[PDB]
RNA sequence: CUAAGAAAUUCACGGCGGGCUUGAUGUCCGCGUCUACCUGGUUCACUGCCGUAUAGGCAG
């Protein structure tokens, strides 16, 4: 995103990643009575940002800078593919730090 | 039909002054190297044999 994005995402992120349900499969898990239950004729004109704050665009794109290449297929043509960068790998293989090079273990 | 396809790093400059590395020392002691072979393979142009053109007396 922009600049702007180290409070919100620390705020997104932990009630839909995180949750706590392992140990029981019928005590305390028929519930839907749990809730508030307040009036809805109370709340109309001003709580307009329930659905928007979820839906970003689609659109499926790519760039004239965005390393295009041609594979050939077998006796046919081609498949143009377009390859992206793993972010979540390199940050995986950017654990080649802690427990490989100058982590404490390593260096002990 | 290629992680495709593109690209000017550049200008200038004082490294420098001085200096005690010393002193001493047991390398010794022993020893069986042997047998055989063809350089009879192409391993520098050493003063006295009348003329490239197809031509002329080599008791080397």
């Amino acid at each position: 995103g922009n600049a702007a994005a180290l409070d919100v995402f620390k705020f997104l992120s932990l009630q839909y990643q995180g949750k706590n349900l392992l140990n029981w499969l019928t005590e305390d898990s028929a519930e839907a009575l749990q809730a508030l239950s307040d009036n809805a004729e109370q709340a109309r004109e001003w709580r307009q940002a329930f659905i928007g704050i979820t839906t970003v665009k689609g659109a499926p794109a790519s760039h004239s800078l965005a390393k295009q290449l041609y594979f050939p297929l077998p006796g046919s043509g081609y498949h143009l593919l377009a390859p992206l960068f793993p972010t979540s790998l390199v940050h995986h293989v950017h654990a080649l730090l802690r427990e490989a090079r100058f982590g404490d273990a390593a260096k002990a």
